């Protein structure tokens, strides 16, 4: 069975680069019941406090690379390396809220604390995996501490998201605590899957406002990742506690920590 | 016999598509700095503008936007982008209608033809120093007729604020002929824009224009060149006659055109 190539970009140009979407595995037709998007909307009045005034920003006459960057501090320091990489003892397990530099900030839009904000750089692809649907995987090699790409979607409030009834999608931000949903609307991070061996964590960002109800999420990579391995992250024990009841884990893993097997052994 | 110094590579700090730099060549006047240099409108205060993105009205397009059948065309009456990105010819130049460009909820790709002023600046502009009028802006190559040029960057305003500020130098007024009347004020906060001078003969026009919300309150300003314009020619648009009629009592028009509407040389024939 060939690899059918059945859609050039699922982004439709809206990222720095094409999304393709190929299917050698199975007849089911490229997914079109949800609509893509590169940012975060709105489905009701959330009204983010944009007030150029309220940002924090920093005096900087440089690139931002000094430990004296305002910015940088906020975020204990800015963990870019020169490369736009996080540092290697960048605390991937209890990941830091990261400020980016900002609209306000006196640097150059190029300075080096704003990787986030400047969109995806790696060739992605989403796939039709052997056991879980749809997933996204890498077209290159991607050097551990690169940013991978956002968690978009539909702002909600923790009370909306409680009354949806596919949370599949749904990816808490646990601040009031609001969600992000990405069932309806979405970009091509509704379609990363949870592996018990992740390979990209999820990090909270700020960058044109600094509204802390809509912190956004941003993956990288906690390794290196070879071209072709599927990207994934840790969805967390408490969407497995729920989806228990309905499904177990087929990441594979000789630690895979959900499966039936792991599960009946409890 | 003063040289021109380059004051400034880039007065956006890398904002815009292209870098925008100031030079002077008149006075001593350094970069200015009195500003804070924003690509895109701020808000100091809640505007409350409506982006649920299911309020967007969108097409259902699949070629480039360039067929009658694409709404947001319709809704602008029509598409008058051409294939280059131009306002048509019969684009009303007088009291031009809104622009509805493409956005995020149409099914249109991010480079339909439907899609100029969100793209932004293409043509290389510079600041530099005038003679007579302060700080202007210049093109640095040809621009013909129909080219967008740049957006009326600042922040956002009510009309009571612009009633208290009393400042109207760089204060351009959104004239909602409906509803709720809001400002665009580049006193603080602004872009290349506001350097932009008055000139009675304009080449350039400001055009309402929709994108990434449609909130009927705040649409956004975007500037087309009015007829081909050539390099080294100071840009400038028509401030209107509401603008001199309460400036004149203070200052004339510099602009030294052959057409100078509002110059004392044109203040005593009337
Ligand atoms: C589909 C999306 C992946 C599953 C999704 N993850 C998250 O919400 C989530 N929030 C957070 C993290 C993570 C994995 C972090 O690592 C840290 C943090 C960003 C501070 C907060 C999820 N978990 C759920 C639990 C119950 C019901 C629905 C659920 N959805
Ligand atoms: C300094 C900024 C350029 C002067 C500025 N122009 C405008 O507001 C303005 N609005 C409009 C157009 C124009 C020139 C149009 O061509 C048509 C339109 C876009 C529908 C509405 C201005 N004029 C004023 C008159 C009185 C008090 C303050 C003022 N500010
Ligand atoms: N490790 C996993 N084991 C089993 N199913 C998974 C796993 N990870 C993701 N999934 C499936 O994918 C859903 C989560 C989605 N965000 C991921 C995209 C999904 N695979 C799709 O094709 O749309 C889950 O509700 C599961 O149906
Ligand atoms: N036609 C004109 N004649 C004389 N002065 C002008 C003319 N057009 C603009 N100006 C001056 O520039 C102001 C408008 C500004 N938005 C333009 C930039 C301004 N020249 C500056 O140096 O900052 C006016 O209040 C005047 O001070
Ligand atoms: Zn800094
Ligand atoms: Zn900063
Ligand atoms: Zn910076
Ligand atoms: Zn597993
Ligand atoms: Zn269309
Ligand atoms: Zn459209
Ligand atoms: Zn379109
Ligand atoms: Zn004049």
């Amino acid at each position: 069975r060939t690899e059918k190539i059945i859609c050039r970009d699922v982004a439709r140009g809206y990222e720095n680069v094409p999304i393709p979407c190929v299917n050698g595995v199975d007849g089911e037709p490229c997914p079109e019941d949800y609509k893509y998007i590169s940012e975060n909307c709105e489905t009701s009045t959330m009204n983010i406090d944009r007030n150029i005034t309220h940002l924090q920003h920093c005096t900087c006459v440089d690139d931002c690379s000094s430990s004296n960057c305002l910015c940088g501090q906020l975020s204990i320091r800015c963990w870019y390396d020169k490369d736009g990489r996080l540092l290697q003892e960048f605390n991937k397990i209890e990941p830091p809220l990261i400020f980016e530099c900002n609209q306000a900030c006196s640097c150059w839009r190029n300075c080096k604390n704003r990787v986030v904000q400047s969109g995806i750089k790696v060739r992605l692809q989403l796939y039709r995996t052997a056991k879980m649907g749809w997933g996204v995987r890498a077209l290159q090699t991607i050097p551990q501490g690169t940013f991978i790409c956002e968690y978009v979607g539909e702002l909600i409030s923790d009370a909306e998201a409680d009354v949806r009834e596919d949370d599949s999608y749904l990816f808490d931000l646990d601040n009031e605590v609001y969600c992000i949903d990405a069932r309806y609307y979405g970009n091509i991070s509704r379609f990363i899957n949870h592996l018990c061996d992740p390979n990209i964590i999820p990090v909270r960002v700020f960058m044109l406002h600094q509204d802390l109800r809509f912190p956004r999420i941003a993956f990288f990579s906690s390794r290196d990742i070879r071209t072709g391995e599927e990207l994934g992250f840790d969805y967390g024990d408490r969407f497995w506690d729920i989806k228990s009841k309905y499904f177990t884990c087929q990441c594979g893993s000789e630690k895979c920590k959900h499966s039936a097997e792991a599960i009946a052994l409890e």
